[PDB]
């Protein structure tokens, strides 16, 4: 299909925000 790329920056986002999860879990 032809729209919009914005999943792209979403997942980009999504791996900016889950770097820092997994020291979360463990401490």
């Amino acid at each position: 299909k032809k729209g919009f790329p914005f999943s792209i920056f979403l997942l980009a986002l999504l791996s900016c925000i889950t770097v820092p999860v997994s020291a979360a879990q463990v401490k």
